[PDB]
């Protein structure tokens, strides 16, 4: 509560159990009620089932990450999308953006990314990262990490260094070496092939 | 046999089978000889035995390209290397492209293999062609055999457009298509990812 806080959020499921009982209240008291209502307790049971997941859980979940980010000063999770092409992913990052629920990282060749978000002409976009892999600085880094950790399971630093250049490897790195927050793949491949990286 | 071939090539291993019994014949018609040989099989036998394969066969390889190569007007076998960054690959062709072994293409972003062989030192092979595979004019003709290839093996449009980005997996189309004449790989990856796509 504070100058930032001063009324509900709409997609507060507490607005209808709060408010309509009052409503209810001063109806009666005013006398324009013609139905009493007794017990309390029953009514916002009966409130609460107007309000079933199908209808609300989705909403207090995007409500969550907000109480999220803003109890931590306001910053949005940096997540990583591997598939900085895919026209289903950039038309969701825009819904996305525009409502707060992260910041986005995407992977591929900035030029050719910048050309397809202009094509699909979403406007939204024109601020998020781009990051090429191989050309991240952090990239050999990276290597060194998965060489480290697959060195015996058929990975040395020449097959490192391929794997990470690939996005999906990039974006798992980034996840687990902290440079991201998370990540979300497999729009446009299989999802053995998705998953394998992670 | 000709006015371009009076005489047999230097390297001809029938050389010694075929004059050096006739010198010793001649030795011994002469009277010098202190040994007569008398069986003339055996002996051509044992000349046969002092020029094996441990002295003739990749020289014998090697003059068999190039007379392959001049019967087809000095074109030389297009071979693609989709590990255009390594340094074992590069130092080889020097010797390959100074024999006139073959017209090596190299797969990679042109930038950084160049900067390799800069660094190596390698001034034979500023003429080299690179190739980066995405950006290639036949790419997305490739992408598209691909698909057709493997479409009920888990491979649709989407997909096929991922892997035809990787080196290995242009490399081996380029050979299939009849864009090159052959490929060399695996020299900086194990063997069973090297040899998967083609
Ligand atoms: C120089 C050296 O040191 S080699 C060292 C050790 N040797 C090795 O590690 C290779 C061991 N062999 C292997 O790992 C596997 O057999 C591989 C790499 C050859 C390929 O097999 P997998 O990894 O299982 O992939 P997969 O088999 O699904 O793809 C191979 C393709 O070639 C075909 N293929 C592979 N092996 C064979 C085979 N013996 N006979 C006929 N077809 C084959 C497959 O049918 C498949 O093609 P398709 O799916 O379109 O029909």
């Amino acid at each position: 509560f504070g100058r930032d806080y001063l009324i509900p959020k709409p997609f507060d499921t507490r607005v209808l159990l709060w408010v309509a009982p009052e409503v209810a209240k001063a109806a009666m008291k005013s006398g324009v009620a013609t139905r009493a209502i007794e017990d309390w307790d029953q009514y916002r049971e009966s409130l609460e089932a107007l309000q079933g997941p199908s209808k609300v859980f989705i909403r207090s979940a995007i409500n969550r990450v907000h109480q999220n980010s803003a109890a931590n000063g306001g910053e949005l999770p940096r997540i990583v999308f591997p598939e900085g092409t895919s026209t289903k992913v950039l038309k969701a990052l825009a819904t996305l953006v525009e409502e707060k629920i992260c910041q986005p990282i995407l992977l591929g060749y900035p030029e050719r990314v910048k050309e397809k978000i202009k094509a699909l002409d979403i406007p939204l976009l024109n601020d998020v990262s781009i990051v090429h892999p191989s050309s991240h600085p952090k990239y050999f880094s990276f290597v060194e990490k998965l060489y480290s950790l697959r060195q015996r399971k058929g990975i040395n630093l020449g097959e490192a260094e391929r794997l990470m250049a690939d996005p999906n490897y990039f974006a798992a790195m980034m996840v687990n070496q902290g440079e991201a927050d998370g990540m979300v793949s497999g729009s446009s491949i299989n999802y053995a092939d998705a998953v394998r990286p992670i």
